[PDB]
C-alpha cells in the first residue's frame, strides 16, 4: 500500500530507512497508534497531541504543525482505502553519524506512518481473556511512549508463551499496567486505576473510559492496588486503542471473581460503544 | 565506504532497512564496538562472545558461527581500509508485521555493522575529563548490550550540556557506571569497581583493567560505592573500548583529590598500553 515518509505519501518500497538512524541505533524516538473505525479516524487529536508531548519529554521537534500531521494521518487513510483497523506512526531524532548525545538543529526528525486492516477483538470484548502477573523492570519513564520497547516484547512473549493474552506488569506488589495496555478493577462498584505518573503511561483509552464513568455516575478512585488485591476484585479489565474495554476473567489459572464478564465492564462497554463512528 | 549486510560486505548505498525491523520499532536487537588499532581487532574474541550472549539472553539466535562472524568482521575492515578507529555491528530479531511477542521461527535476524576512522583520545588519557552525577533511570537488565538505549542518551545529553565528559549514573547514592562506561576508584592503593550484576554492563576494557591490576599484583575489591565515597577517592577514571582508562579528575565541580590524574591510574594505563597492538 501506501507509507507516509515525512511529508510524503510514497508506496511503500520507496521507503528506506538508514542504518543510522537513531531510532534504529537508540530506539530514540516515539510513537502512537490510532483506530480507524469505518474510514474515521477515532480521537486522533488526543493522539496527536501525546506524540508531540512525548517527542518534547525527550527534546525532539517535529517539523510540522499538528494540523499538517492531521492532514497527512488523513491522506493516509484515504490512499490505503483503510476502513476498519488502525495506523501507526512514529518520529525518531533523525539520521546522524552514531553519538550519544543529541545530534546538530541541521538534522531533521524521521517521520514513518502505515496503515493496518484490522477487525475489532469481538470475540475477546464479549468473552474476556486470560492475564498473567509478570514483574515491571521496564525503566523509570514509562510516561513516555518511546521506541525503548524491549521490557515489553519480553513481558507479552512470557504471557503468550503461558497461552495468556496480556501481561499485568507489577514493581514490587503494586500493579501498574499491561505490557501495551492500562489496567483496570472494580471492587464494590468502584473503578480503580493507578494514577498517571510516571509509572506507566496515561492511555487515551485508559481517559476515555475514565470519562464513560463520570457519565455513567460510576466513582473512580486512581489509587494503586496490589496483586492481591488484583486478584480480590470483582471485575478487571485491560484498555488500549486496539483492546478497548478487554475483561480479564482470569489470572495465572485464577478466576477473578466467578470467571464471567462483569455487570459494569458490560456496563462501561456500552457506554464506551457511543463514542465509536 | 562498505557495509557488512547479513553475510555479505556492500556498497553503504546498497544496504535497506524495513519499517518493521523490530530494532526499529522495539529497540529489539543487541550491539558492539570493537576497537581497531593500525588495522588489527583489539580483543575481538571476547567481544564476538558477549554479542552471543547478549542475543541469547533475549532469545534471539544469530545463524553463524563466531568463527564465521570473526570472518566478515576482519573482511570489513580491510575492505574498509581501516587503520586506527572501530567497529559497530548489530544484530535484531528481525522484519516481521509488527507486534509485541517474537515472530514465526523464519525471520532471520538482520545484521549490520560498519567502520569509522576514529583516533585514540590522546589528550583525555593524558589531562583526565570532567564528569557529573545522574541519576539511573534506565531499565533492570543492564547486563544486556540492547539497542534500548534512549536512558543513556539522556544522561549522556545532560553531561555534554553541562559542559562535562560523561555522566556517572547512580541508584539512590550507589554509583553503578557511566552512560557509556564502567566507573573504577582507587582509594589507599586498591582497585574500587561496581560488581557484574544486572545493574552494570559488564565491559571488556573493564575486565582488561581488572587484569591488568592483577599483573601488576594491585588488589582489586569488586564492592559498590556511594556518589559521597566517589568523592572521597583518591583517585578515578572510567573505561570502555573508544574510551580506554579515561582519568576523571572532576565531579560537578569537584576535583578528586587535587584533580591530577593519579599514580595508579597512570600505573594502570601504562600496564593496558603492553597490551595494545
Ligand atoms: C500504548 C500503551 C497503552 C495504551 O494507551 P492507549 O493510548 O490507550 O492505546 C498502555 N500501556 C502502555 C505501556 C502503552 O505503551
Ligand atoms: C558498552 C558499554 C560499556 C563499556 O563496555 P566496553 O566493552 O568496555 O566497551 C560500559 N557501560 C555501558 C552502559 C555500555 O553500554
Amino acid at each position: 500500500g501506501y507509507t507516509l515518509w515525512n511529508d510524503q505519501i510514497v508506496k511503500d518500497e520507496e521507503v528506506k530507512i538508514d542504518k543510522e538512524d537513531r531510532g534504529y541505533q537508540f530506539g530514540d524516538g516515539v510513537y502512537e497508534v490510532v483506530k480507524v473505525y469505518n474510514g474515521e479516524m477515532f480521537t486522533v487529536n488526543e493522539h496527536i497531541d501525546r506524540l508531540y508531548a512525548s517527542a518534547e519529554k525527550i527534546r525532539i521537534t517535529i517539523p510540522y504543525t499538528k494540523d499538517k500531521f492531521h492532514q497527512l494521518l488523513h491522506e493516509l487513510v484515504e490512499k490505503n482505502e483503510l476502513n476498519t483497523g488502525h495506523i501507526y506512526f512514529q518520529v525518531t531524532r533523525g539520521t546522524s553519524p552514531r553519538a550519544h548525545q543529541f545530534p546538530e538543529n541541521t538534522v531533521k526528525p524521521v517521520i514513518i506512518g502505515y496503515t493496518k486492516e484490522n477487525p475489532r477483538p469481538l470475540e475477546n470484548l464479549e468473552k474476556g481473556v486470560k492475564a498473567t502477573f509478570v514483574e515491571d523492570i521496564r525503566w523509570l519513564r514509562c510516561d513516555i511512549k518511546s521506541l525503548n520497547l524491549l521490557g515489553a516484547v519480553l513481558a507479552k512473549q512470557e504471557a503468550h508463551e503461558k497461552g495468556c493474552y496480556e501481561a499485568i506488569l507489577h514493581r514490587n506488589n503494586t500493579v501498574t499496567e499491561g505490557s501495551s495496555s492500562n489496567v483496570f478493577g472494580i471492587k464494590d462498584g468502584i473503578l480503580y486505576t493507578h494514577p498517571a505518573n510516571n509509572m506507566i503511561l496515561k492511555g487515551i483509552t485508559r481517559d476515555v473510559v475514565i470519562a464513560c464513568a463520570n457519565e455513567i455516575n460510576m466513582p473512580v478512585k486512581e489509587i494503586p492496588f496490589t496483586t492481591h488485591e488484583a486478584l480480590k476484585m470483582d471485575e478487571l479489565f485491560v484498555t488500549s486503542t486496539t483492546s478497548e474495554i478487554t475483561p480479564v476473567i482470569e489470572i495465572d489459572g485464577k478466576l477473578i471473581r466467578d470467571g464471567k464478564v462483569g455487570e459494569w465492564t458490560r456496563k462501561l462497554q456500552k457506554q464506551f460503544e457511543t463514542k465509536i463512528p
